[PDB]
């Protein structure tokens, strides 16, 4: 489920750190804040969890923040006139690679959503790789691909 894939993705981390292009982070992947500024980002996790945390949270709190987070991640699609249709358009499995990518760059795809829409999966998949994000996370977006093309668990199994 979409929980598990992106428990994969992400991992979990208590303390905050920065993800792949160096932004303060925690938990499963939490954004805190864009800014070069650590004390910017301890606000923002205090914030976030309701105490003064110090930068460090609890796997608890960690989880709460990943179910709002994925919430959050589906409510984006679903408020979004391009990304609905092409989500109601696919089965259980893809949706979770759909909430997967908008979790992690969040609401340039047309091409990729329209190919997905039309079911055509190895075109889409073709197209996907043609992006920063493939470039810059090969692995999780082959990961996230393979979800697309063959709305099977294979790649995380
Ligand atoms: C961005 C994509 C090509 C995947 C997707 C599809 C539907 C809704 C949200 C994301």
């Amino acid at each position: 489920n979409i929980f598990e894939m992106l428990r994969i993705d992400e991992g979990l981390r208590l303390k905050i750190y920065k993800d792949t292009e160096g932004y303060y982070t925690i938990g499963i992947g939490h954004l805190l804040t864009k800014s070069p500024s650590l004390n910017a980002a301890k606000s923002e996790l205090d914030k976030a969890i309701g105490r003064n945390c110090n930068g460090v949270i609890t796997k608890d709190e960690a989880e709460k923040l990943f179910n709002q987070d994925v919430d959050a991640a589906v409510r984006g699609i679903l408020r979004n006139a391009k990304l609905k249709p092409v989500y109601d358009s696919l089965d259980a499995v893809r949706r979770c690679a759909a909430i997967n990518m908008v979790f992690q760059m969040g609401e340039g795809f047309t091409n990729s959503l329209r190919m997905l829409q039309q079911k055509r999966w190895d075109e889409a998949a073709v197209n996907l790789a043609k992006s920063r994000w493939y470039n810059q996370t090969p692995n999780r977006a082959k990961r996230v691909i393979t979800t697309f093309r063959t709305g099977t668990w294979d790649a995380y199994k």
